Formats: C-alpha cells, structure tokens, sequence
DNA sequence: TAGGGTTAGGG
C-alpha cells in the first residue's frame, strides 16, 4: 500500500451538480476508489467546485491521469496530483506548469545527468543548466521543461530526486515576477 | 479549481 497522498487526485472545475456519487461513478472506471468526496461549503452545503478521488494504487492514479481529458456530468474537469496540505502552503504549489526548478546540482552536472533521472517522468522538451551571465560560472541549478504538466506534478510531490549522484531539490518554476511576488 | 471538526503537550 502506497501512501494515501500519492493515491489521491484533486479534481478541479467540477460541475455545480457533481456529487460524491456522480464523481465516484466516473472515476471508478480506472480502478478501485478508496475515497471520493466533493467539497462543499460547510455552512450552505453549496459545492465548492472541487473534490478528491483516491485509488487503491498509484498505478490506477496514472491510468486515470492517462485518460485525460475527463468530462464529468457534462463539464470538462481538471484532475491533478493532490498536493499535501503542508505543500499547498507553498507559493504557486497549485499552478499548472510544465517547467521545474532543479536546485542543488553539482558544477559538473551535464544534460545527460538530468535526462537519466527526469525522462522517466515524461517527455522532456527543454533542459537548461544555468550559468552566470558573463562569468560562465555554473550557478548550481537548472530548469527542465516537459510536454505535460502532470509530469511535473508527479515529480514535485516526491521528496527526493537523485541527479548526478546526489539529491537535489525540485520545485515548480515560478516566473521572475512570481518569485519576486512570493519573496 | 486546494481538503473532510486534519498540525505543538506536558512534563
């Protein structure tokens, strides 16, 4: 049994009329659901327009994710790896991005190093090992862009990532402005 | 479109 957090998906953009039942009836087509709930206002019962579905295994999570686009109750919804409550506190933790910030990589890190670890998560479109402007000095971090945002989500939910023989920190990339706005 | 009475004691 893998962790509950890794077996759960956030389902955004739910129709006003989606219920635990209708939601379950839809996502169960890809596996056994161990939890399925629609979040609604605790005071007015009004649906908050999002919910969660949890499968018995992450493989079933991947199957469902490979079944995108998902249309539930006539509304195109948006399934997403569930970000823990703790990580949801982080800036931009819920953004739909294709690029990840990879920090703490050795100076001699080369593109193949990044590929031997990240390709497993999805198609890589761009790899950028950052260096200093005019200096040429390696700055110790890189950006990797994938063709699917879920490849990023699958990555950022994991705690450790080994590149060029050592652990590195991987986060969703924030723009120059988002960074400055979260600072 | 980010969580369901789900987050720092008392020795």
């Amino acid at each position: 049994k893998e962790p509950e957090q890794l077996r759960k998906l956030f389902i955004g953009g739910l129709s006003f009329e989606t219920t635990d039942e209708s939601l379950r009836s839809h996502f169960e087509q890809w596996g056994t659901l161990t939890d399925c709930v629609v979040m609604r206002d605790p005071n007015t019962k009004r649906s908050r327009g999002f919910g969660f579905v949890t499968y018995a295994t992450v493989e079933e999570v991947d199957a469902a994710m490979n079944a995108r686009p998902h249309k539930v109750d006539g509304r195109v919804v948006e399934p997403k790896r569930a970000v823990s409550r703790e990580d949801s506190q982080r800036p931009g933790a819920h953004l739909t991005v294709k690029k990840i910030f990879v920090g703490g990589i050795k100076e001699d890190t080369e593109e193949h190093h990044l590929r031997d670890y990240f390709e497993q998560y999805g198609k890589i479109e761009v790899i950028e090992i950052m260096t200093d402007r005019g200096s040429g000095k390696k700055r110790g971090f890189a950006f990797v862009t994938f063709d699917d945002h879920d490849s990023v989500d699958k990555i950022v939910i994991q705690k450790y990532h080994t590149v060029n023989g050592h652990n590195c920190e991987v986060r969703k990339a924030l723009s120059k402005q988002e960074m400055a706005s979260a600072s």
